[PDB]
């Protein structure tokens, strides 16, 4: 019968910290992760800025050795697991190896190696390719990396679902855990698309901000000024632990994971549905699955790209579902400050909804000047906002029309 | 408590054959689909045969201007996933779509796609790249694009397990509709890696056999000249059903889902342990899982990669988990005629699977010529095995050590 999921660690690297602390201080402080990129030379390309990991040091993790094999998303994902497992303060052992497993997904996962492999294919040749190819980029090699460092060997997989990745991870490995299937997961995402082949490719789609003068201001999510989004690199991961076990070892909860909602559009390939129906469709499922009211929701992390037709899609699917209680919640959009971190936005968002839940603030929206046509709830404009919070959710929503929801809620 | 599972649709791309029916009588047959790779110079490359889906028509499917828009592995999925939902019959409505979902996936993805826009890159800037880039080539847009077309609002994702993607796929949505998120979910695998960044990047592994003189005989599972696996293309699609739902509109049903099995070796980035003690997990978790002895086992569709170290990793793992059944059971290696599909291997495999149970027949290994030492079990050498089959299992083991095991049994 379905067990109840808590969360009792948490990992990340984002654009505003190379761990959980230093990521949410600057949350909490307004700050923009968001600068010129300075690894590749962009002159040729219509966006030259984005959300970079500045300092990551490997070898804080990983023998130089092994990280040279790697491509950056794998060691981004290795780091926020780590940072996770040791928080969590879990001993593995014989007697729960078997137990333990890892869903740690990608969008897009090892572009940068691929393209560097693509490189020496055309200008070398094919005996130019690396022998560490495919076990480097492909994107289940951070559940399978992390399995083989820490002896995990529960339910070994990883989700790709686009910009939906993080929070489809979390919520399928909570179902794991509900389901008797393990007793403990490391969730999450990671991502490192900032290669020619990713900012030409968003490019090519004109889905990116052109906001190369100004990259602090570029991600405004519900601004009129808005022109698409920010592209940031990182990762987010979480144990999940069935409660009783966390119970039975003394271990510090953070919040408990109550609620998971997946539906998909079926309406377009990229774009979203203009009244959000797709993600009211999948919230509704979070909140029913969670056996809540929805006037119980205190706190909405957005998925809040920054583009024009996403972020207006997600105030129609929160008016739709929340009726007259979508003015008394806060609903903010942490992209404001970290860009979208794509198959890892879910991850580092579930982790700031429940750092909110932990220090009952909401996050700003930074850089929400002038509110776009009927973008009039509480979107927390600015600066932080101390407030109750009880139940946060976490909206994400990705190309091919795939939705999530992640429901989280403080235990006592 | 849990609802039953049963598989009422397939459908299927493969070296062998363009549908179920086509790719099924090869594989009785003990047809190979390996040939030299045509359109494509392999002159640098140590590996130039494969298994080519050959004469594939992809306006059957979509029209030219949607498929301009998707690499090759999305328009096998497709193709295996529209073949699967017109095999079962299924009338998808208002009343029901919000029960029916798709988990289509991919080990490798776009290669193709992300090799072409990488020569535009390279040769004349990011201008030249695809706005098409980004959705056409990313591995959850069969699942995207299925949804799409066949209005399905139901779950929506896509695994990327490596070589164990196909069977995770198929096993996790029968999870959904066994614990009542969904009544129907088309799932599976795809995969087109048949560009120089495959052939080359297996081959830097020098992971690939090497029998260019002979592709026919180059897959040779358990025999003592193996020489490493074959690289093959194409997909699998089942439909799999709640059985109430099924029985209610009068489906025809193939076999049914008890069990499946996930575990992680924990072990080595692409290499199994000797001892196959992660295949063995996973098998006794699928097992556990159907509430079957292993005595009840008739039929093992091995992964049977023809590596020298994953089919004595098998042989090893069946003896533990089978004990004095172990020699009962017939086991085979269609990847003997099919060679490799990746992430869509489990996918066919599951479907060659459920059709060894209507069949009433083991498909061969066919080139055994020479059991290596130790390989004694009743590999099905070199010609189809007409047998009692009451329960077949269906095994995937992929690089990250991670392991998946489907447990399919008659339906009367
Ligand atoms: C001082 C920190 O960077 C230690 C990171 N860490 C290594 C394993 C788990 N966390």
């Amino acid at each position: 019968s379905r067990r109840r999921v808590v969360i009792t660690g948490m990992g990340m690297l984002s654009p505003l910290g190379l761990d959980v602390p230093s990521s949410w201080e600057g949350i909490l402080a307004g700050r923009s992760g968001i600068a010129p990129i300075e690894h590749m030379d962009l002159s040729a390309y219509s966006t030259r800025f984005g959300g970079s990991v500045k300092g990551f040091n490997v070898e804080e993790y990983l023998s130089a050795k092994e990280a040279r094999k790697l491509d950056l998303f794998i060691q981004y994902g290795l780091a926020a697991s780590f940072q996770a497992v040791r928080d969590s303060g879990l001993e593995v052992t014989d007697a729960n190896r078997e137990r333990i497993g890892v869903s740690m997904g990608s969008g897009i996962g090892g572009l940068t190696n691929i393209e560097n492999n693509c490189r020496s294919l055309f200008e070398q040749g094919p005996r130019r390719i690396s022998p560490f190819f495919v076990p480097g980029s492909i994107i289940n090699m951070v559940s399978g990396f992390l399995s083989i460092h820490l002896g995990l060997q529960g339910p070994n997989y990883a989700l790709t679902t686009a910009q939906t990745t993080g929070t489809h991870s979390i919520g399928m490995a909570a179902r794991n855990i509900a389901y008797g299937e393990a007793d403990v997961m490391v969730a999450g995402g990671s991502e490192m698309a900032a290669c020619g082949l990713g900012l030409g490719g968003f490019g090519a789609a004109r889905a990116l901000s052109t906001r190369n003068d100004e990259p602090t201001r570029a991600s405004r999510p519900w601004d009129r000024d808005r022109d698409g989004f920010v592209l940031s690199d990182g990762s987010g991961a979480l144990v999940l632990e069935e409660l009783e076990h966390a119970r039975a070892r003394g271990a510090r909860i953070y919040a408990e994971l109550v609620g998971f909602g997946m539906s998909g559009d079926a309406f377009h390939m990229t774009a979203p549905p203009e009244d959000g129906a797709g993600a009211a469709r999948c919230m509704k499922n979070a909140l029913r699955d969670a056996g809540l009211d929805p006037r119980q929701v205190d706190y909405i992390n957005a998925h809040g790209t920054s583009t024009p037709a996403g972020d207006i899609a997600e105030i129609a699917a929160v008016k739709s579902v929340f009726g007259e209680h979508a003015h008394a919640l806060s609903m903010s959009s942490t992209k404001s400050m970290t860009g979208h971190l794509l198959g890892a936005a879910g991850a580092v968002e579930a982790i700031f909804s429940v750092l909110a839940l932990r220090d009952q603030v909401a996050p700003p929206t930074i850089n929400l000047d002038n509110p776009d046509e009927g973008c009039d709830l509480d979107l927390v404009a600015h600066e932080a906002k101390p407030r109750k919070i009880d139940v946060a959710l976490s909206n994400s929503f990705g190309f091919g029309g795939t939705n999530g929801t992640l429901v989280f809620r403080r235990f006592a």
